[PDB]
């Protein structure tokens, strides 16, 4: 059966501490609709209870130690998360944990550090003489003590930070120590993009490297994780991420599927990351997201024949996780670039019914986003579920592509003899509707097919040769399958 990932959170998921309970409760629904793996938000204690997890304070605190004035994380307690995972597993759904290793946030105290400022546009350039700062680098874990790990962090485990408590100024500070330098290889944007936010981990420090691998193995074993989602990969030494994934696989003996968030609309840079990590991990198909977003925003003017241009799925399908939107691209967020609602079902058809790539459904698209703009994403589950059913029950067999018109494009799947009544014919259009003759396999001759989305009520009969004349409404999607 085809695999389908679900990102199970959005930016505005509530800080009610009930998200793991929500997931546990949704396990049956997710398995029923065909989700086979869930990517959960960072599960460890952030700089505050309300942090989404991307400002992690203590990786070893999964919502079980009193730190930051709370036991639970934003999402709930450790036991609640373990219950959610147990429910998913009972329904043959896997769980991928989010791994936030770039930086640490929320230090317990400052320390005196010799530092230099660097150019924000070229971090390889020092722009001040050395001076003393007070940086937030002492991480002591007062509520955990030595439980699980007696490692304590200090300035020297980091390459830099962006705040000096002495002068109360925000700059990119690079620390001075013994052979300190920004890590390589990382994205070359801004000269060296090792530094992003908070206190940047130094992946040159041998103790840090060993400790982080130890943590990775611990985290997998503690939650019985089936794989990982790596946050902010372009800001972390690539050979380190390569080795870290391998270390966890060696210890567990498990596949440990991993997808990295390498946030760059550049297929060539994404391919470089794949090479530098020995093709041991997938990447999100950032270019495809941007293409889909472009099509959704040009009011019909986008050349739909070009949807696959420059995408990772077109070049390294087996290493691509395709997606429509995420918590960073949703309205009001840092990488805001939302696929417009009218086009969203078309985009889901594109990632869920095509043969290549590992598609990811976004919780915010299914259930809606709860931000404060007058342009939040509505709950589109009623439009995505039919497309998920198309994936689960019909998207099998040989695929034929029809990227042959500036608005109306489509593809078919012939079905597989081992999946009863499988096969489909999909059409999408960014402009006025119309028709397209497409081949669905001579073995489907004479069959009555119908649009599983309900957008069109008229059935299509496959002729004696395996060709059907399919129809799509304007700015819409139709996916035809056996009646
Ligand atoms: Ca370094
Ligand atoms: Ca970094
Ligand atoms: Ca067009
Ligand atoms: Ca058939
Ligand atoms: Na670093």
């Amino acid at each position: 059966v085809n695999g389908t990932l679900m990102q199970y959170f959005e930016w505005y998921t509530p800080n009610d501490g009930q998200h793991w309970k929500r997931l546990q409760n949704d396990a049956e629904h997710l398995s029923d609709i065909g989700i086979t793996a869930v990517w959960i938000p960072p599960a460890y204690k952030g700089l505050s209870q309300s942090d989404n997890g991307y400002g992690p304070y203590d990786l070893y605190d999964l919502g079980e130690f009193q730190q930051k004035g709370t036991v639970r994380t934003k999402y709930g307690t450790k036991s609640e998360l373990q219950d959610a995972i147990g429910s998913l597993h009972s329904r043959n759904v896997q769980v991928y944990g989010d791994v936030v290793l770039n930086h640490k946030a929320g230090a317990d105290a400052t320390e005196d550090v010799t530092a230099v400022e660097v150019n924000p546009a070229n971090r390889n350039q020092e722009t001040s003489e050395e001076y003393q700062i007070k940086a937030w680098t002492d991480f002591r874990f007062p509520g955990r003590g030595n439980t699980y790990s007696d490692f304590k962090w200090h300035w020297y485990h980091f390459d830099g930070a962006d705040w000096d408590e002495s002068r109360k100024i925000s700059r990119i500070f690079k620390f001075r120590g013994e052979g300190k330098a920004w890590d390589w290889e990382v994205s070359s944007e801004n000269g060296n993009y090792d530094y992003l936010m908070y206190a940047d981990v130094d992946y040159d420090h041998p103790d840090v490297v060993a400790e982080t691998k130890k943590w990775g193995i611990w985290y997998a074993n503690e939650l019985s994780l089936d794989g990982f989602r790596i946050d902010a990969a372009k800001h972390i030494k690539f050979s380190f991420l390569r080795d870290w994934v391998q270390a966890v696989r060696q210890a567990t003996g498990k596949e440990m599927f991993t997808v990295a968030e390498y946030w760059q609309n550049n297929a060539g840079k994404l391919e470089n990351y794949l090479n530098k990590t020995s093709f041991n991990q997938s990447v999100f198909d950032v270019p495809l997201h941007f293409n889909l977003q472009a099509a959704s925003s040009q009011g019909g003017g986008y050349d739909m024949r070009k949807l696959l241009n420059g995408t990772v799925v077109s070049k390294h399908p087996l290493k691509s996780v395709t997606f429509v939107d995420n918590h960073d691209t949703q309205p009001g967020q840092s990488l805001e670039s939302t696929v417009q609602t009218w086009f969203k079902p078309l985009a889901y058809a594109f990632i869920l019914t095509r043969e290549s790539g590992y598609p990811q459904v976004f919780y915010g698209d299914m259930y809606g986003t709860k931000g404060d703009s007058q342009r939040e994403i509505p709950a589109l589950k009623h439009k995505i579920e039919p497309i998920l059913k198309a994936r689960k029950q019909y998207a099998y067999g040989a695929q034929h592509d029809y990227f042959d018109h500036h608005d109306i494009v489509g593809w078919t799947r012939e079905g597989d003899s081992s999946v009863a009544n499988s096969g489909l014919a999909a059409l999408i259009t960014d402009g006025p509707g119309g028709a397209k003759r497409m081949y669905v396999g001579r073995q489907n001759a004479g069959e009555t097919w119908h649009d599983i989305t309900g957008n069109r009520s008229e059935p299509v009969v496959i002729n004696s040769e395996g060709w059907g004349e399919f129809h799509v409404n304007g700015g819409s999607v139709s996916i035809y399958v056996q009646r």
